[PDB]
Parts: C-alpha cells; structure tokens; sequence
C-alpha cells in the first residue's frame, strides 16, 4: 500500500507532500490508521533543525497523532484492531534502567522520540510501539483529543513538577497550544493561575478558560506586575517560545516559588543566580509526561475539565500551518484532519 | 559597661577595634558572652558593602559567634545563663508570614541577619533573640563548632534539598571553604561522593574526607567522565559558583537529578533550556538553613561526623585575616578566638 | 465584670449558665469578644469527661469560637482591637521544640487546648494566646466561619495527609460537622468524592454539596460497595464516631492507597494486618491544623469554595444541642449565636 | 532433561525430591540454573497453604533462587547467558496497570510469586522472566546475596518508607532473620539505630551491628524508656508483626513518627484510635520492593554495608530446614548450596 505524508527533506525547506510506502507493523508492533494529528511547535524546531540534537533526514512529523489499530504484529496483547490510541512524543523507552523502573521513563536515554528520530503521524498510517501510546477515552473525539497527546499531558506534568498546591497561585507563560489547556488543568488542580503572553489575544484566550489575572509582557514588565498584582507566584510554567520570557519567569515568583520549564527555543537564559540562591528559588526542566502522567491527562479531558481549542488544516496545507504557528498567529492548536 | 569589638564604620575601610558599649538585654531577648567567632567570604561582602541590599553603618559583623548566654531578658524560657550557643546569619524572623509559619523562617521578608542588619559577633558580647540562636553540643569546642553555623548548615541544607538518598552520587563541586564540610556531610548521609576541583591538593582532602571518586577538572572533562564512569550524578552542591561550575554541573548530573547552589555569585549566568528541559534538571538555590535544620547540622558535628579545618586568629587581626581571606589563601576556616 | 457563659462544673452532668468574671489578658494575651461558637462534637467529650486525659473542673467549652478583639495586653503585635479572629483547639505552643521549628506545631507536647486544658468560646467573652488565633477574612459571617476554627481546619490537614492528588478519589466517611466541609475541600483539591454515613439524610447532604456517589453503611458493607462502584479509592478521610467505621474503612482503599483518621471514638479498631501489608497500606491520623494550615482553611471559605452547613441555636439551649448532636439528629453544624 | 526439585504435592505434607523436567525457556523468557537458594518463613506458608489465597499444586516453592542465565528465549536483551541473576518473589506483573505504569509494580494485582503461584527456586533450574529478575553484583558470592533478594529487600525498602532522614532515629524492633540485615541498612542509610527485642543475644547482636542503643522490653517498657532517653523514634520497623509488637511500636515512636510493618500476620490487630490521631502517627504496611527496590538493596550488599548471617543446606536435607525453622531454631538465615 501507499499513502499521503508531509516529509521534512531538508531544514528550513517547506515540507512536501509525497506518496510512501504505508509502515507495516513487525514483532510487537502495531499500525494506526490516523484521524487526527496535531501540529506542535516542536514539529517546526524539528523541521527547522533548530536544536542541538537533529532527527534524522529524511522524516515525517508528528506526535500528536491519534486513530485506529489498523493492524497488529505478533506478541501484542495490551491494544487490539479498532482500539482509539494516540502516537506521543515518547514512542518507546528501554523498560528497565534506572529511569524506566522508578517510573520515569521519560527520563530513558535509550526511548525513541514519534516524528523525529522515527517517523510520526504527518500520514494516513503510523507504526508504534503499543506498550507505549496513549489509550484514548471513549466520549472524546479525535480532533478534540490530539493536543493532549502533547500538549496536554506535557502541562499537566508540568504542573505536577512545579509543586504547587490547591488555592496557591501558578503562571503560566506563554499561552499557545501548551499554554492554553495548561491554563485549565491547573484550575482542575485547585490552582489560582495568572497568564503571561506577548499578545492580546492570547491573554484573551486564557480569560475564557479560567486565568484569574493576566498580563502582556510587551505592555509592562511582567515579573513587577505580578509581583504587585498577586504577591507573587507560588509556581510558573514556561511553555513560551522566547528565551526571554525564561529569564522574566525567575522574577515572578514568591521566594521558596518553583519555575518548571516546557519551552524549547534555542540557546540560554539569563539567570539571576544570587536571587535564585538568596530567595531559595528552584527552577525546574520537564519533559512530556509518562504512560501514567499521558493516562491521566486523557481523564481530564474525558471529564470535561479540559477541552482544546483547535482549528483543523489539510496534510496538504502544513507548510501554510508552519507559518502562521511561527507567526504566533495560531489560536490554541491547529489540528490536520485525515477524517473523511 | 564597655567591650572590644571590630567595627565598620565605611566601606572599604580598614575595620577598627574599638571601646563601645556592652548590648544590654531588654524583654524577650538574651546576652551572649563571645568566645569563638566564625569568619568567612560573606563578612568581606558586609564590610566591602557590595551586595544589593547594604548593612546600614556603623555595624559589627560577624554571623558565626558562640558563647555562653551571660544574662537574659524577662520571659525567655528556650535558655538559661551559661547555656552555649550561636549567633547565626538568621537574627530573627517576624514568625507570623506565610513563610515563617510554613517552618521556612529563611524565607521571612522581614528578618534581620546577624553581623549584616545588627550588630554581630566580632565582639566581647552581643545581644540575640533566644527563638532564634543554635543551641550548641556539649561535647565540642567553641572554635570548633563556629563554622558550622554557616558553612555547616549550608552544605547540610543542600545536599538535603538535592532530594537524593543514601547510596546514590552526589557531586562535591569546589573541595575549599565550605566543600570539605560538604564532603562529610554527605558520606553522613550515607551518598556516595564524587569531588570535583581544579586542585590536587583539594581533591586528595576529599580523598581523605571519604570521597570516593575525585576528579580534577583542569585535566580532564568532569561531565563527560561522570556520565561515563557513574552515570552522572544524582545530586550536584556547587559551592563555588562560578559560571564554569554551575555548565559543568549541568553536564555531570544524570537526568532527572538536582543541582544545588550554594553560593552567592554576581551577574546572571546562561542556562542551557534545551539541556535543562530534556534532561528534566531540576536548579535550587540554597543558603544557611532553618533553625531546625541547624541543630540537625549540629548534631553531626556533636557525633564526630563532621569537622571542620579551623585555625585562630585574634580579633585585633582580623584585618590581616580578612587580607589572606581576599587572597585565597585561607585553608578551610579562621575562627577568631576570644578565650584568654 | 461579670459576663454569660456556659460552664462544666462536673462530668457527665449538664452545663450550667452562669454569670462568671471577665478574664482579662495580661501580657502577650488579648481578649476576645464572642460572636459565635461552633459545638464540636469534642465538646460532649470534654463534659463527660470521657478521655484518658480529661479536662479540670470547673471549665468552659468551645474551641469554635469567633469574634472581635476586645482587649490587647502587653507586647502584643500579630493582631490589634478589633480585628476579626477565632480561637481555635490549639490555644498555643511553645514555639521551639522540634515539631514546632518544623511547622508542625500540631504536635508540641507543651501545647494548651481551648475549651479543654483553658477556657474556651461557650462565654460572652475569651482570652487567647494572639499567636495562635485564626485571623478571620472580613467577606464571611461569624456563624458561617465558626466551622472552620476547627471543623474546617482539620478535615482540610487531613485531606492532605491523605496524599491524594487531584483527578483521584477520595471517600469521606462521616458527613458531620467535619464531614460534610470535608466534602467541600476535597472538591476545592479536585479530588472525586464518595460518601459514607448511616443515615439517608446526611449522604444527601453530601452529594448536594459535591459527593459523587455515597453509600449507607447500615444498607450494605461499604467497602465492597465502594471496591465494586469506584473501583476502590486512593485516600479515605474518617471522621466517623465510630470504630466500627474505622474497621471498614480499611477495605476501601486500592492497593497503596491511605486512610487518614479524626474521628476520636473511644477504644480500638479491628486492623487487618496481613492485608496492610501485602496491600501496602498507609494508615495516619491527622490532628487538627498548623496555624499555616488555619488560614489556608479559612481562605478557601472566603473564595467560596467551601461554606459550612450550619443551624444557629442560644448559648442557653447548649444542653438541647448536646442531646441532638449525641443522637445524630444534627446536620452539619450548630453554632451558638451570640448576636444581640 | 531432567533435574532434582523439592516438590510440595499435598499441603502440610514433607516435601518430596523428585525427578521432574528441567523447564525451557519460550520468547521473554530466560532459564536459570540455580547455585544458591535461599529459604524462610514464607516457604513454610506456602508449603502449608496457610495463607488466604493458597498456591496451586503441586509447586516448586523458593523465592530466592540465585545462579547463572543458562538459556535464552527469544526477544530479551535485559540478560544473557552467563549473567548473573536472581529469581524474587515478584516473578511478574502486567507492566499495564495503574500500579505498574506508577513504578509500583508490587501493587499490581495480575502479579505472578516466584515459589508461590508459579514454580520456585527449590530446583536445579527454574524458567523465569527477564524483566523481573534481579541483576546480582560481581562481587558477592551466591549463598551470601541470596537472602538480599528477600529479607534485604523488604527491610530497606520499609526503612525508606519510614520517611526518617539520616541523623533521625529508628527503632528495629525485633533482630531475628529480617532485623539483623535491617539495622545494617539502617546505619548504611545513617539513621541512629535503638534495637529493640526479649532476648539478650539478639540485642548484643545489634549493638555489634551498629545498634546505639538496645531495650530488652521483657524487663523494662521500652515505649517509656525511649520516649525518655531519645524523645521518641521517628521511625519504627517492626520486623516481628505480633500484637504486642504493635502496640509497643505505637509507643515508641515519637509524634508524627512513621511504623513500618514488615510481618504477614493472622488476624485483627487492635489499634488505639486516640493515640493514634492525637499523635498523628503513620501505621504502614511494607513487605519487599519493586524492581529499583531491589537493585538499591543490593548494592548495599556489593559495597560491604550490609552481610545477612547464611549458614547453608542440602536440597535433600531442606524438610530438616523446615523443621528448625519452624521450631525458630534458626538464626540468620538458612540458604540451599547447589554447587559442586
Ligand atoms: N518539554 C516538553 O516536554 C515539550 C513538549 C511540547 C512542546 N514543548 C515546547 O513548547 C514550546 C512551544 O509549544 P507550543 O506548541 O505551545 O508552541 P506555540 O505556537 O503554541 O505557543 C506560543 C506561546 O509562546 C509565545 N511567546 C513568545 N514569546 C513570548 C513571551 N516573551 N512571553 C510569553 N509568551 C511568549 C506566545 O505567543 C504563546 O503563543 C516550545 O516551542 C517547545 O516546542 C516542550
Ligand atoms: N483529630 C482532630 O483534629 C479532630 C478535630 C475535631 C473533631 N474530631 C473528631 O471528629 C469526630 C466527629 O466530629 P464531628 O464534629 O463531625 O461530630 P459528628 O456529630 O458531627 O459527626 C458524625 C458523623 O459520623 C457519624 N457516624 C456514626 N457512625 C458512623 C458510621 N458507622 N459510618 C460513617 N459515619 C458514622 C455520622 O452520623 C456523621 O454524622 C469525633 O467526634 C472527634 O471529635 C477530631
Ligand atoms: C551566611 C551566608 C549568607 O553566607
Ligand atoms: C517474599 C515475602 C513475601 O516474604
Ligand atoms: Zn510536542
Ligand atoms: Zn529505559
Ligand atoms: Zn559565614
Ligand atoms: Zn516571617
Ligand atoms: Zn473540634
Ligand atoms: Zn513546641
Ligand atoms: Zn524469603
Ligand atoms: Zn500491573
């Protein structure tokens, strides 16, 4: 068989849209039939080759991609033929270092990462590793389901490191695609949440989904305003593309305050260490969620506590989509539809 | 009435020993009879008048001070005349804000510090708040115990909040003033230590304080070793804070680990997001301590755990010692030494 | 000189209403004008004289009491005449022993107990250790927060200890004065509640307050009721008067789940050990709140999150209410209302 | 294709050496040829089907079978031949369930025992799953870590879950097969040791370990006497789960202190309510450990903190064994020899 799917072939090049060959599953393998697959902002840095680390050329991105098991290898019992699942950033991990026994195995050296060092669900079929993907709810669609793939459970793990609690405050930096259901996990979590962006619109977007207070960092500087607005924060969540807005997140919080870090642009932040030091801040880098962080985000959604804000856009539109995302002319998350 | 006492009165300039009046104890408060008192790096700071929040002048520093409570003020039951105790960097906290009810009194906005904001040790008497000093072990000496009110308490703080256990690595960076407590405080705490420095010398006190591995950074790759030779480290004190050591302490942790930062360095440092965040690093900065985790610290010391390299000097010269201080040339820690 | 209030002059017997002197505050002392004041069911404890360690004769009940400061002794800073406050079981602490330098205050061996171990709110007028008062919010009424003071305050601590976190279920059992608030925080935590009781009336309580599903105790085995419907639950908060509540709340909990205790009838539960273990049970109790654990209580009140379900009845009518509360003819709540 | 095995065929009955089939590995399997095997009580639970859910027969107990991998099924890379391997007592689990998706494996409900509902390490050679083997250090010799992979196991694993931190104290109560192997993982781990047993070898024992302090509780009240001369422990491991035990423990630990119960006892324990919650004290159940578990305790083993007492047996002697063990003839632990 054949199928559609956008392929990087060079960094900073569009990507093309080409006939493959459709991956068949081998030993311990399945394949899924995508519905859905949502763009994240690491698909651009991917294609960009924006990072220390690069994928491999060429390759197919996506790892917010959800559908059917449409076919399955041998010694394969945890997901069968027709079963919902998604294809996340983890795709696989060793299942017995250090990491991967403690429950944390999003920490493996040895995992493979969905639509970058293997190929993802920018395409009409995937393989994946079943002990590895997402297992989605019932009640929730396809299209609607995608970001949490991702965005979801990377916030809401997110959240979990900041070691905040029920009536305290968190910040949220950067409401795009990660920001804006990190925005509604944390009330699911009990938290008062502040939102910082550089555009109005986006300071909107979070009002709606439950940000008691927001601010626009181009307006004021951000780390005063909270500080007097809030006393400021217990806990801040970065998830904005900007070093910048790294280095402005230290400020925001109270002494003893948390900072976890989600956002990947390129190079360092200016850290302020004595204040850091002297005010016994932590700051605090984490990466997507495990199985059981990825299971309980779906929950959330299944639940009707989260919902993404999605736009859908055609396979064949995905460099228009690269754009307007690098543009920050993206509401939420943009979401390629394979439905019929 | 009267009592010797070394005061800055201008910043920059030579401290003088001068006549001033004994503090007097007024309700709620206690006299503390000096007999030993701790110098270090930070008393360069208070009379060099470099930070951003100055001492107010005239003061006398000193945040290391130990003695007997020679009188007390009306409603004072913590202690009694003749108990021996310390004048620690935490003079006192308002006790009320969210922080001091939370047991982390370190973080007050409202505290005073001792030899920085009041009056301090590096006199004859000195006046504290009973709720606030170390209550010190019987067994050990004046000189001896002075350091561990600072640099005891700090390295013990810090190696607690890399929130490792007995058995895994932790990281000793810097083997000088405050890294040779740190070495001893860990194998206490039942980690394995790595020591990491520039100087042999150093490195073979490491050696002898039980460190099991030691590296010297100027010859070889510290992190690249680590990672090859242990895995990385679960845990990293840094306690010179020096740009070189805070990448290369980001280097030698394994994912998923802790770097404490024990210092109070000028400038903001560039921190690495992509490292950071895909090897979910966890940045904390740490300190001194809480009262309680003071007298933990203390207790080490009281059990043999812990000692720390001291030599005397007189309070007539502690500018010659605050010379050799600024030069580098103070092997682990000078006490002053006020018994006849 | 002389005011109204509500005495225990033997065990057992009812209380009697008599004009009594004002107490005064000396220094470090305030007094406090009563407005309401909670009936803990502690309270019919205190007057039997029912515990291993019992109250001294003559004294006055009430540690649910509410008003305005009315006096202010000496050296007096935290609060001033007329600022809103309650005086709550732990009348004070010593402030420096272990538990007390750790934040858990809860715990000090020298502290005095309102309405037990000292005189309580069941008077016109109170004196209290300003230290250790709830400072009350302005935007909620004194019957309303009265629950709070100690109601509130401890199925809050005790929901934390349970170390439940948001999306997880927990099971309240006991929908009493404790209860039925204990829904209402675990809602604010985003927890899912379930409900345990003996009586229609009070699971209809709770599910109107947040309780998701509840079972009656007296129509089947909860337990099995609750492994069947929730698959078991991740904590379980017992606030129940009975041991036999204790016994079966055990059996509520999935493997590694924890049951946190308050409730404080006589005598021992029956605990399955082998099941403890092989389960890896946690069983804790829980004692009232840190004066940290106070306000965070009080503030989910005025946010809204939590208001108690109370009735109001005449501080002369104590014995009346002694009665109904004994026969569990109460729902929710009787505060006394002092109101002109 | 043949070995000798110890088979229980009746429950109660002798155990009879047979000549059975050696047992071949299929894909995700491996086959272990075993040189040592460790023995205790728990095989004399199984033998008699004394325990609520009974092993099928008939069986090959031994859940500390150690030796060689000797055969490899297809798709395994976590061992090879030659590797040095041990078989616990959590042969498998599902790796799907909320439990083993949490790193908790030992709470998965669809878990398979070694020597217990699946053949043992009572044998020449067992078949067992590579992920769930334990990986032995270099080091140590068979007939020594033999007993790390139970009694080592459990006893590190309920200190760690003792919350104590080092410098804290922890009572050992009983210092028999578990308890000698637990008060060196407690110094290991730096914790203060205060052995508590009624026998006086037992305690001479513990003091040789490490132990501080020893209470023999036949002539005083150890509850009193350590609550006297050390506060209290913060931590107690009651590695003998009698009721007597058990309620010691409950006296001995210091308020907010943790007890960690080791024991897989019959019946319903009485448990103080009042004590319980006034003290807010933690009961916690705890019997081995997960994977990283044990892969921690043994390193302890393979750098010389910890050695059990082994003395060794002849396959064809072990109802002899038996029989000392269950008369408590035996101190340390009993360990099969299978080697030339
Ligand atoms: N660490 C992880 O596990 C993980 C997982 C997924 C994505 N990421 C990261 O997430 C980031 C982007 O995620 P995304 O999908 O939401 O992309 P993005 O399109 O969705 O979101 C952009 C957001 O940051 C923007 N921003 C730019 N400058 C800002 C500033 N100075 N202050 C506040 N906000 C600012 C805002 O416009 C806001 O839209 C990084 O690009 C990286 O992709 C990390
Ligand atoms: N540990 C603490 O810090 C603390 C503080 C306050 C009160 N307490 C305790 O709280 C307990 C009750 O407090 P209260 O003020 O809510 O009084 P109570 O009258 O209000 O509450 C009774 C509740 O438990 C009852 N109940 C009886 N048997 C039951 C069963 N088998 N299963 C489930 N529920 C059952 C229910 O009727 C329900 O009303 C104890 O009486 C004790 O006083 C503890
Ligand atoms: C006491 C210190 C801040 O150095
Ligand atoms: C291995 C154990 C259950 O004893
Ligand atoms: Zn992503
Ligand atoms: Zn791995
Ligand atoms: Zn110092
Ligand atoms: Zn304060
Ligand atoms: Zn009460
Ligand atoms: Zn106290
Ligand atoms: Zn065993
Ligand atoms: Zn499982």
């Amino acid at each position: 068989a054949m199928m559609k799917a956008a392929v990087v072939r060079a960094f900073g090049a569009p990507l093309t849209i080409d006939e493959v060959p459709v991956p068949q599953p081998g030993p311990g393998q399945v394949q899924v039939k995508i519905e859905a697959s949502g763009v994240c902002h690491t698909d651009l840095h991917a294609a960009d080759g924006d990072w220390p680390v690069k994928p491999t050329l060429p390759f197919i991105p996506g790892h917010e991609g959800v559908g059917y098991v449409s076919a399955v290898g041998s010694g394969v019992s945890r997901v069968k033929e027709g079963d919902r699942v998604g294809v996340p950033w983890l795709y696989s991990a060793c299942g017995y270092c250090e990491h991967c026994l403690q429950g944390w195995e999003t920490l493996c050296e040895k995992q493979q990462n969905t639509g970058y060092s293997v190929n993802g669900g920018y395409g009409e079929y995937v393989v994946a590793d079943p002990n590895y993907v997402g297992l989605l709810p019932d009640k929730v669609g396809f299209v609607e389901i995608a970001p949490i793939l991702c965005a979801g459970v990377t916030v809401y793990k997110g959240l979990k490191v900041t070691d905040t609690r029920p009536g305290q405050w968190v910040v949220i930096s950067g409401i795009g695609g990660l920001g804006h259901v990190a925005v509604q996990y944390a009330r699911a979590m009990g938290l008062r949440v502040a939102a910082v962006d550089i555009d109005d619109a986006k300071l909107n977007l979070a009002r709606r989904l439950g940000a008691e207070v927001a601010v626009n960092a181009r307006d004021t500087d951000p780390a005063a305003w909270l500080q007097k607005e809030i006393g400021g924060a217990h806990g801040v969540l970065v998830t904005a593309v900007s070093p910048k807005a790294f280095s402005q997140a230290i400020g925001m919080v109270r002494r003893g305050g948390t900072i976890a870090l989600n956002g990947l642009p390129p190079g360092d932040f200016g850290t302020p260490i004595f204040d850091v030091v002297l005010k016994g801040i932590t700051i605090r880098g984490s990466i997507v969620g495990t199985r059981s962080d990825l299971q309980e985000s779906l929950d959330f959604a299944a639940h009707g506590d989260v919902k993404a804000t999605v736009s859908t856009a055609k396979l064949d539109d995905v460099n228009d989509v690269f754009g307007r995302l690098r543009e920050g002319k993206v509401e939420g998350r943009v979401v390629l539809d394979f439905s019929r």
